[PDB]
């Protein structure tokens, strides 16, 4: 499923993304923009041999199993394909257990580099919330 960016946005506040840990909605719509361009079947492989899956490419060596990454530690005991569905509750409650380990949304390289620091407010502008 390909979200719309309001549909998307109101999805995630549903499921208590909205300043979950004190990142507020904006930075989370945009993370899934620039990680995923809001697609839950997106997938893409690292170097290091593992996978980033969903609509906020949650990583195959740490938190989901996908069968095939050495040292698989499957944080968010679930299969990976699980994160590509078209309910994206399951990659909601595994990015809720990312952004509490420590190093908060910095986990998602994508949000680091073209969402920290901006207007990401405006990434609900616009959107009946
Ligand atoms: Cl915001």
């Amino acid at each position: 499923k390909v979200f719309g960016r309001c549909e998307l946005a109101a999805a995630m506040k549903r499921h208590g993304l909205d300043n979950y840990r004190g990142y507020s909605l904006g930075n989370w719509v945009c993370a899934a923009k620039f990680e995923s361009n809001f697609n839950t079947q997106a997938t893409n492989r690292n170097t290091d041999g593992s996978t980033d899956y969903g609509i906020l490419q949650i990583n195959s060596r740490w938190w989901c199993n996908d069968g095939r990454t050495p040292g698989s530690r499957n944080l968010c005991n679930i299969p990976c394909s699980a994160l590509l569905s078209s309910d994206i509750t399951a990659s909601v409650n595994c990015a809720k257990k990312i952004v509490s380990d420590g190093n908060g949304m910095n986990a998602w390289v994508a949000w680091r580099n073209r969402c920290k620091g901006t207007d990401v407010q405006a990434w609900i502008r616009g959107c009946r919330l």
